[PDB]
């Protein structure tokens, strides 16, 4: 399929269902699917580096990209287009070359500019519509996972590689 | 679709699958859904104040309103047909111009009075068919987003005019 | 249906989907449905009371038992039908008076004894076929809820009664 | 069914649905299932250690583990099949002799070698190729109770003599 050099992906909706849980106290908390993380293994075993642009900032989300060692984290981003083409510029690469998921108004101007739109079957219908693939999987349901495999063209020729 | 002046709303079971969440320590969670927001968005967008009537008073609802920019927010309501009717005087409106969304047996004279009822799929049979139009949606899977969307009567058209 | 004069609740896998939460300081918790708390507003406005019966024994379930005002909470219980024999005794009740839910192993032995048996619909097989009525709903979608207001036959009057 | 000697397990994703909570503070949470303790009940009834194994490691897992009284707990386990095999030479049984129920690329080799395989409906499509035998229920449905009613073939007659 479509070459990618950078995969971008939003968090609320994608990487969750979109739940927020709140308690009495201030805290706050996202569920995360360690199905995601695979995404991460079969784009860096490719050579691509991840980015996350997320409109919030927490912590909770530090965390999480600190775990799954991902390449960029861009949290309480306003204008997710703006922010993509100004990473576009440091790699020196096109819009062309990107591959984004998002899954909401915040991510629409974004996902109408890249290489390969991805957005959740949980989504909104006007934001679903913009996806140039097909994805199965709701937010929060390894879709994440989803995306990066069917962009990678990743095949059971790839995952027995993985496993000798 | 009606003339609208006011969207009022229910929390648990609406903004939330009516789960509530224990520990042992006597604090509490309740999840919410980010999709939600663009509710509010839309209500905003056209002009149109968002209230909250709860029987539940938590910091958990404070807080999320508060991030929200909710326009109005009543908890502990007792009497939410008499909470909605002393809110509509001091807006000048009528019940008529009301649309509200609640799945529950506290909602039920308010659901009977207003101009446009709103039920969650997930609502009881005998709450459910008060509602005036049909909501696909869950409690907590982006039903209040439903309920704005379908009130306010938000296009395609409406939302290409957002991302420009 | 049947006359009854007690209604008995299992907690884990019928107020709940089954989920319990744990973190990595030693709490715990539960996530409760509120629509289930309608199951105690029906009992009691038809006057019956209702008692839980749980072989966990926590705070969660105690805060919870209290915030609803159920008529009787035993924890750590070990022998579901010596329990139900003994508190029906104090009460003059006979277990063909009583409605049981339940939906594991160790709630076998009772649901085998009493009036009407109700097990929700995510149990395991082997519970599941000791139900002596259908409960359509899961563990924490409000089959509580639901096996009261068949146990009692609360119908579209018995609502019409309650809202006018 | 095959003799089997031992049975393993992963957690994220066959004793869970893969939920990795996060908070604000460096908190982290899983959410179990109960009716996955039946697993533990049968083994032990048929006489037959259960082990853990899992690449991550945390205080939710040892204190799951211990609440349930399992056997063996294995956790920052980079080489499952090593493990496993270590394992086995310890007790003097052979991989043909072991049921384990795993959902993702670190299962692999292990699934591939053991006697009976089992994994999750909810797994990656090139893992679940890998099961031996049919699982029908989604990572922390109770999918590992039903793996070992099916491997030890627990039937109607074996529910009705522990219930006496
Ligand atoms: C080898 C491997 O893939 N490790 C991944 C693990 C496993 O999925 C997990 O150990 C299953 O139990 O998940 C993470 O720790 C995580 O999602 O938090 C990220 C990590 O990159
Ligand atoms: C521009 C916009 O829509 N902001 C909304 C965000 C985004 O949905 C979020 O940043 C996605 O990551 O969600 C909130 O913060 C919230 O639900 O908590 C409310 C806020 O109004
Ligand atoms: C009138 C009534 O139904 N009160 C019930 C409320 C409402 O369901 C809640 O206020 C909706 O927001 O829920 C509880 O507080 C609860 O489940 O914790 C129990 C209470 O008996
Ligand atoms: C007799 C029995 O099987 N006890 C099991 C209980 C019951 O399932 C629970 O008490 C239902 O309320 O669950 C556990 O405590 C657990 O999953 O944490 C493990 C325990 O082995
Ligand atoms: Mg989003
Ligand atoms: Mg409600
Ligand atoms: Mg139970
Ligand atoms: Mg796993």
């Amino acid at each position: 399929m479509k070459e990618i050099k950078l995969i971008l992906t939003d968090i609320d909706g994608v990487w969750t269902d979109g739940g927020m849980f709140y308690d009495q106290t201030g805290n706050e908390w996202k569920k995360f699917n360690t199905s995601d993380s695979a995404g991460i293994f079969w784009a860096h075993n490719k050579g691509i580096p991840v980015g996350i642009l997320t409109g919030e900032k927490t912590e909770i989300v530090r965390r999480r990209a600190e775990k799954l060692k991902v390449d960029y984290l861009f949290q309480g981003v306003v204008d997710k287009l703006s922010a993509a083409e100004e990473l576009c510029n440091e790699l020196g690469i096109n819009l062309e070359q990107v591959a984004y998921i998002g899954d909401d108004l915040n991510d629409a101007k974004l996902l109408k500019r890249v290489g390969i739109a991805g957005v959740p079957a949980s989504a909104p219908f006007y934001i679903r519509r913009l996806s140039t693939i097909f994805l199965e999987k709701r937010g929060g349901e390894g879709v994440f996972r989803e995306f990066v495999e069917k962009v990678l063209g990743i095949n059971l020729e790839d995952f027995i590689a993985v496993i000798q």
